């Protein structure tokens, strides 16, 4: 045989190369997933990720409370957070005994799939009673904000889409939802009559996964790299696995 | 009048057969239910059912933890099992004290109604992060699962369909969404733009059931018999009531 | 060993130890006790038996 | 055939009296079981019982303490009950918060099975630190109290031996160790040199059982009756199955 490394007739690197090249197209492709993650980052360094993966669409939407941090069989202060929860609903409405809940997050970090149509992305970031601009009369469900998504890159490639945004004042009290729309450069429309209930049940198997991460390192090591996820963390080091005619 | 049960002229008995066959028929019909029932067996004999019954099309989707046992008003090592997620999550992610956490389900049943079609049902069987197929870049959504679906039979009428696996092993650990779609003979595509906002109702319609039940036979008991649900136990016995053409 | 010293304990933790008197009485006679579970993960699941190599096996027992 | 219960050829009717009988012989022979049982009656109306099975031999022993009313998964004044302890191990001895501790047994029934030779059966009634008269010193360690064991019938058979004392007084507080020799008509010593090492290994093989009944109801329902064991009840009803010779 030819020696590795040397001809045209490499074949394990000719296979090697199509293997990966085929996992970044089947993701683009209609058959493929897009993916969405929140992640909340609290004040104590940890950091909540949720994360859904379906076909043809994605979103994830999270109440004022359910993005607190809640420390899974640790005191968590409960009825003083029930307490917290009121005055930020109405301010002076509650009885809490701290000024701030370092429950609250304090930043925001949304990252989608590079599947994603980021001329699709839509954004409600609502106040802590879940309106998206200050009454209901007068609010549009959404923002379009994909003209803010950063590029995640590694060697040149797209591995994800970021958009980022601290909450580092007292009155960046706010419920959440986000969503996107996987890539169709096809005139064939996922959602026309022909493949409508398709969607439908997409909606039924979008697999969701949320969990508390202690710190970035440890979300970085366990989280984001055993899986081939695209991040960005604290200091702008991108992260992610490029695909696309590489071995 | 006639003697019962020796003429044609038996008209309560032709309403009571009527009567059945118009549940039989009523279910199978678009104005019908079709249901779908997740039931995950834990190592302590009990079983968490999780149901949802809705118009059109129907799914179940739940995170690893979700399906993790939980006992109401009990204790539940909730700080222990946060460190078992870890290290389900990525290995040796976590600082728990036992190996092979009880809570994990031992096996899964997925039973849909009989006005589900076969052909339409789609499961997606996901690792302990929420992935279909190892990593999202090749992950298909799902798998159309229909060709395993035993039928559950009772006086030889189709009573519903069943899908069981096992989950033996200390490596299974899944998160799991399901779907399918009501049965639809007819050219009338029930998400066709006439009636595709009916369909987006019936999400939000849709009616969740989730509880868990000390043992099978109190399911079969208290839960399958008393709502004419379809069910098979261990022992391969088939429960349901038989309707079409039937007193 | 009797069958409840056989049962798994949790030195220093939680043993559901009240609902596990109620296992071991409906384990003795059924339904003999007021538990809230089916099956004990306190029951062993297996047992194994060894000798060193300086016993007669002829002379074991059980 | 024969007619049943008419004629020397109901072999369905030999047989069965065999069978009995040849439990009743077998329970006598050497390969047979000696059984002894311990009975602490509480004042709260609930019954510790301690059995001990082997071949050849039985016994039990206990101390003061390890006979007291112990309420698994219940409170216990564990501290207190050490505090009661010392002042039963010595006058004036400790710190208790009560005159009596109802945890004390209020009487002691010792049963034997049927196959144990009465005049075998030895006791050491101890004081509550374990000298079983007054003084180590002057002590005999047993009494051969025999002759005190009255025989438990059913239907003309003895089923087995029971000697009962009361322990109603503040003074009633002690250890306890009691043993019987099964039945040995032969003139082969079952500890000579030929069958010695078996007797060490029966004392490796008893089985015990220990477990505390709420009444003497369940006591006689669910621990002396499905297990064909001998009783006699406060009311001095015997308890047990006549095998002997018996369909
Ligand atoms: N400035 C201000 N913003 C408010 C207040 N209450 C709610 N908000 C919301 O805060 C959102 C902007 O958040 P930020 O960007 O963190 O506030 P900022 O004033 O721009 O401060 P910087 O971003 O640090 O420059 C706006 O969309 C407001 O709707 C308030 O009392 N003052
Ligand atoms: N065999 C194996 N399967 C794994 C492992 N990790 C995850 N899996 C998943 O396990 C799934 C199959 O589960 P099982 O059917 O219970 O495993 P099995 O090897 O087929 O064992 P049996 O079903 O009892 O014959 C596969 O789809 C794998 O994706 C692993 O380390 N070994
Ligand atoms: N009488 C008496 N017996 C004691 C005392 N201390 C220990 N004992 C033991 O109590 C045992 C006898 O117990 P009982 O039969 O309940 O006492 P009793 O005086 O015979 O009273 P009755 O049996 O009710 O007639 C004796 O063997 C003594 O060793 C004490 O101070 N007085
Ligand atoms: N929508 C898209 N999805 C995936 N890949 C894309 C998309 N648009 C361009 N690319 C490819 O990604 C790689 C990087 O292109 P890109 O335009 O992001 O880099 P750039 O010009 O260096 O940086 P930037 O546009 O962010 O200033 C190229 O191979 C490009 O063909
Ligand atoms: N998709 C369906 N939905 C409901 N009922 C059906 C369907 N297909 C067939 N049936 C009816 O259900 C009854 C059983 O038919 P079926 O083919 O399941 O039984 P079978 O041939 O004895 O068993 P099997 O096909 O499982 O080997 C018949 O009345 C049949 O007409
Ligand atoms: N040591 C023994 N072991 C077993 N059975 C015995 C023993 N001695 C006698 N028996 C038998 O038990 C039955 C009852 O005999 P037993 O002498 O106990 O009754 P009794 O004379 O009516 O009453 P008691 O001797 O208690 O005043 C008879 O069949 C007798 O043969
Ligand atoms: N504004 C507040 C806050 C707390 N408490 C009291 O604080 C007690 C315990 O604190 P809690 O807020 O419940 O937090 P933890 O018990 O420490 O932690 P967790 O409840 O999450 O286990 C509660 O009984 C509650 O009555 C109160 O009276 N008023
Ligand atoms: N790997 C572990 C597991 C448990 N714990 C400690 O175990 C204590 C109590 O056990 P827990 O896991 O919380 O279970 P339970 O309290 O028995 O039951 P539950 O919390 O569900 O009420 C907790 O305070 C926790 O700090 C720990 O330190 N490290
Ligand atoms: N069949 C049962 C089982 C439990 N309990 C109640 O459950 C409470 C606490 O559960 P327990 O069985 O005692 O287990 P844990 O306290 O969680 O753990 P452990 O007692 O071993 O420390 C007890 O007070 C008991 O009264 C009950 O009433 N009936
Ligand atoms: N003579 C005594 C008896 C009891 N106590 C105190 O009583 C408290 C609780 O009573 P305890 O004797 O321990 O019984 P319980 O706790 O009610 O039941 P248990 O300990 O068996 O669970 C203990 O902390 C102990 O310090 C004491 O100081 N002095
Ligand atoms: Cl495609
Ligand atoms: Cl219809
Ligand atoms: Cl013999
Ligand atoms: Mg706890
Ligand atoms: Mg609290
Ligand atoms: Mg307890
Ligand atoms: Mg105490």
């Amino acid at each position: 045989a030819d020696v590795a490394g040397t001809s045209n007739r490499d074949f394990r690197g000719r296979e090697q190369r199509l293997f990966n090249s085929e996992q970044y197209n089947y993701n683009n492709s209609l058959n493929g997933e897009v993916s969405v993650w929140v992640y909340a980052y609290y004040s104590d360094g940890s950091v909540l990720v949720i994360n859904k993966n379906s076909q043809y669409k994605v979103g994830i939407s999270e109440t004022f409370k359910a993005l607190k941090e809640y420390r899974k069989g640790q005191h968590n202060d409960s009825y003083d957070e029930y307490e917290v929860n009121q005055s930020i609903y109405y301010p002076n409405g509650g009885d809490a005994r701290k000024f701030h809940s370092n429950a609250k997050p304090r930043a925001i970090q949304i990252i989608f799939s590079p599947s994603v149509n980021v001329r699709t992305i839509k954004m409600a970031k609502g106040n802590a009673v879940s309106v998206p601009d200050e009454y209901l009369q007068r609010s549009h469900p959404w923002e379009a904000t994909g003209i803010k998504y950063r590029k995640i890159k590694r060697d040149g490639e797209i591995v994800g889409y970021s958009h980022y945004f601290e909450l580092p004042h007292e009155y960046n009290s706010i419920s959440l939802a986000v969503s996107g729309v996987h890539k169709n450069p096809s005139s064939y429309n996922v959602g026309s009559a022909h493949n409508v209930m398709d969607v439908f049940q997409s909606c039924d198997l979008a697999l969701r996964f949320c969990n508390r991460y202690w710190a970035e390192l440890e979300l970085v090591n366990h989280y984001i790299s055993p899986n081939a996820y695209p991040y960005l963390d604290i200091n702008n080091h991108s992260y992610g696995v490029a695909l696309s005619n590489r071995q």
